């Protein structure tokens, strides 16, 4: 039996504005041979995101203000989420379970 | 001011009794939306196989198994690739080592 479950969320976020998000993203398909996803690979203890809760290290980065990260670079995603903003929306995913091997 | 990242490929020789499981779990292998999620390291299991050997990582993507390139096979294909019996399996796994900090 091959279990699965993924949990696509919708994240409203409220900040400081040039208060910076507090975590680490990497993927996209700016190589040869890839079109990955955009990974949270870290977050800052105590930062905007770590404070939030709901998005967290493993979980993919979907969509940014609307805009889905499919449609645009990978330089393009950093830059959405670095604009200056005191608001900011994004869409995440987190998979569960899995093959056990 | 610099948003760099960078990934790189590991091959991991594991040798192990026919018997025991990798110890972990994999997910991913399926699309979201136009996400295709790649087959990934979604758990280990202390002290089992993988842990022991300390080598294949949480997030790490399965690039291939035993000469097979898991992009050109079923994603139940690359289960049945890593559940093997066998007393050795090699895999090439794509890490990231860095990101971007925002
Ligand atoms: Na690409």
């Amino acid at each position: 039996l091959y279990f699965q479950s993924m949990h696509e969320k919708v994240v409203n976020i409220q900040k400081d504005p040039g208060e910076s998000l507090g975590m680490t993203v990497a993927g996209g398909a700016s190589h040869r041979e890839w079109d990955l996803p955009i990974y949270v690979i870290s977050v800052e203890p105590g930062g905007v995101i770590s404070r939030d809760g709901r998005i967290k290290t493993g979980d993919i980065l979907l969509n940014v203000d609307g805009v889905e990260l499919t449609e645009v670079s990978r330089s393009e995603a950093v830059a959405l989420l670095k604009r200056t903003s005191s608001s900011i929306v994004l869409k995440a995913l987190e998979v569960k379970e899995g093959s056990i091997v």
